[PDB]
DNA sequence: ACAGTTAAGAAT
DNA sequence: AATTCTTAACTGT
C-alpha cells in the first residue's frame, strides 16, 4: 500500500502512488490535478511537498511532478515526457537533464 | 541576462 | 471550505 490523500475540502480521494501519472497545477488556485489512467483528479496540494513524498516524483517543471514509474518514453530534444497512458507534460530546459 | 509568468505563503 | 493578494522563483531563449 503506497496510498495518497487526495484532499478535496468536503471530501478525499485515495489513489495508489503508480496510479498516478503525473501532476500539474490547476488553474485554481492551491489546487493541483493528478492525471491518473483516465481520470483527473482536482485537490489541495503543492508540488513541492509531492515531490518530497517519494523519489519516483519527479519536479521536472515549475508546473509538473511526474511519476517515473509511469513514464513511457522521454523526447529530451522536444523535454516532452511521455506517460503509459499517452497523455504527455513538458520539462523545463533547466530540469531535463535529471528526470 | 532578460522580460514575462506562476507556485505557494499569509490571512481569513 | 476557498479565495485573494503578493513576490521570489521560475520560464524559454
Amino acid at each position: 500500500v503506497e496510498t495518497i490523500e487526495l484532499k478535496r475540502g468536503s471530501n478525499s480521494v485515495y489513489v495508489q502512488y503508480d496510479d498516478i501519472m503525473f501532476f500539474e497545477s490547476s488553474t485554481k488556485s492551491h489546487r493541483l490535478i493528478a492525471h491518473l489512467d483516465n481520470r483527473q483528479i482536482e485537490f489541495y496540494g503543492n508540488l513541492k511537498e509531492l515531490s518530497q513524498l517519494d523519489d519516483r516524483f519527479f519536479r521536472c517543471h515549475n508546473s509538473f511532478v511526474v511519476n517515473r514509474h509511469n513514464i513511457e518514453s522521454i523526447d529530451s530534444k522536444e523535454r516532452i515526457v511521455y506517460f503509459k497512458n499517452k497523455e504527455h507534460c513538458y520539462a523545463s530546459v533547466r530540469n531535463v537533464k535529471k528526470i
